[PDB]
Order: structure tokens, then C-alpha cells, then sequence
């Protein structure tokens, strides 16, 4: 179609080509437009469509033309690293509603087999309380900071789980809380470092095949764990740090669902907008 696209303004270059905003002359509506770099998929990005829902940025179009590929999404203004910085004094409602509306597009996403793989403040899109809106579900997939990262993969498991986002979504609710990354780990091995010196060292009770891993040290340091109680315990009432500390389980198979998150008693208190 992408002549039914005009006033196309580049923005800059994102995780795969450039990334512009464009006037949908169908509807009138601003438009998201992301080039797709490839070289080394429609019908895998085109599932990505029926993605729908009110906390996920709508893939609309996808469109292959001249050997180039461009994908056509719903345009947010904001997003959550923009919002922090502009917002320092936000408020504790203000960060559990985005909290729950990203837990609830993760879950949305999870129930459709589609997982997100790189979830961090960048891909959380805030529209109009602004409403959360995650992009660039699915493209990871589908094309191929380590600070939300989780150690599964840091460690070299090849095996993407719904976890894996799980874990991001801690990161970015520290973050949101404590206003600096909860693991800003500066390579592979200094991010598993800071999470260790936060969670402890696991071992094969405690993460039963971690020391299997391809890039498990039989020589990491035996960090005990400073606690997440230690590190944001201030932050946060007791249901939010039983909820936090099940999401950054650190063998993804503990790790709590996007599901049970949702029901966790944390969210029955009517205290943010979903």
C-alpha cells in the first residue's frame, strides 16, 4: 500500500532500520512506520497482526515492495524512559497501572504463543494515565542493553521462554521504582554478576541444570544476595516485593506467568487503572 502513507517524518533508526512517524490518509491518523532491514518472514510478521489488544502496538500493515519491507504500526507519542524522565515525581499509582498494563499485553501476548524476547523501557509506547502500549512484539523472532536480559539467557541457553519477559518486567518495574536499572550490568558476565550479587549465586537445587549451562563458572563468586528486601524493599508494600521476587526467579521455570502476576493479590486492592 505505503502510498496511502504521507508527511513521512524520520525519527531515527530503531532495532531493525529506521523508524518514522506518517499520516494514514485512510483514516487521517498518525502512523508508526519501521523499516525492516533483512538479509541473511511476511506471512510469520502478518500473524503479528492479529495481536489486538489495548496494551500492545497494533501491527496494521505489513508491507513488502520493491525488495524492501516496512512495517506499519500504531503510533504512540511517548514511551516509558521518556515519561521517567519528564515525570520524576510520578506517582506510585501512576507506576502500578503501567505495571498492570504491561503485565496484562505480556499475558495477552503469551496466551498467542508470541513472546517478546526484548522487552526494556524503549518498547513500552504511552498514549493519550497514559495508556501502555508494547512494541516490536514478535519481531525478534521473526528477524533474528543485556540490562533485562535474564540469566538463562546470559548463561547461553538457546531456550526462549514466556519467562524470559517475565524477568524484563521485573527489571522495568525496579527501574520505574528505584529510577536507575536494577541490573546495569556492563557486559555478559558483569550483568549476571549483578544479579547474582542481588539474587545470590543459584545452584541445582535452587535452579535445577543452571551448572549445565553452556556459560556456567564453576569458579562465580558464592554471592549470598543482598535481597531484593535490601535493595527496593523501601519502594514497595509487601504483596508488590512477594510478586517482584516471584517474577525475578532466576530459573525460568519458576519464574511466575504473566497469568498468575495478574492474580496476584497485589492487583485486588482497586489501587491503579488498568
Amino acid at each position: 500500500s505505503i502510498d496511502r502513507y504521507r508527511r513521512i517524518t524520520k525519527l531515527g533508526e530503531g532495532t531493525y532500520g529506521e523508524v518514522y512517524k506518517a499520516i494514514d490518509t485512510v483514516t487521517n491518523e498518525t502512523v508508526a512506520i519501521k523499516r525492516i532491514r533483512l538479509e541473511h518472514a511476511i506471512r510469520e510478521v502478518s500473524l503479528l497482526k492479529e495481536l489486538q489488544h489495548r496494551n500492545i502496538i497494533e501491527l496494521k500493515s505489513v508491507i513488502h515492495h520493491n525488495h524492501r519491507l516496512h512495517l506499519i504500526f500504531e503510533y504512540a507519542e511517548n514511551d516509558l524512559k521518556k515519561y521517567m524522565d519528564k515525570n520524576p515525581d510520578v506517582s506510585m499509582r501512576v507506576i502500578k497501572s503501567f505495571l498492570y498494563q504491561l503485565i496484562n499485553g505480556v499475558n495477552f501476548c503469551h496466551s498467542r504463543r508470541c513472546l517478546h524476547r526484548d522487552l526494556k523501557p524503549q518498547n513500552l509506547l504511552l498514549s493519550v494515565t497514559p495508556v501502555l502500549k508494547i512494541g516490536d512484539f514478535g519481531l525478534a523472532r521473526a528477524f533474528g542493553t543485556l540490562w533485562y536480559r535474564p540469566p538463562e539467557i546470559l548463561l547461553g541457553s538457546r531456550h526462549y521462554s514466556t519467562s524470559v519477559d517475565i524477568w524484563s518486567i521485573a527489571c522495568i518495574w525496579a527501574e520505574m521504582l528505584m529510577k536507575t536499572p536494577l541490573f546495569p550490568g556492563d557486559s555478559e558476565i558483569d550483568q549476571l554478576f549483578k544479579i547474582f550479587e542481588v539474587l545470590g549465586l543459584p545452584d541445582d537445587t535452587t535452579w535445577p541444570g543452571v551448572t549445565a549451562l553452556p556459560d556456567w563458572k564453576q569458579s562465580f563468586p558464592k554471592f549470598r544476595g543482598k535481597t531484593l528486601k535490601r535493595v527496593l524493599g523501601a519502594l514497595l508494600d509487601d504483596e508488590g516485593l512477594d510478586l517482584l521476587t516471584a517474577m525475578l526467579e532466576m530459573d525460568p521455570v519458576k519464574r511466575i506467568s504473566a497469568k498468575n502476576a495478574l492474580e496476584h493479590p497485589y492487583f485486588s486492592h482497586n489501587d491503579f487503572d488498568p
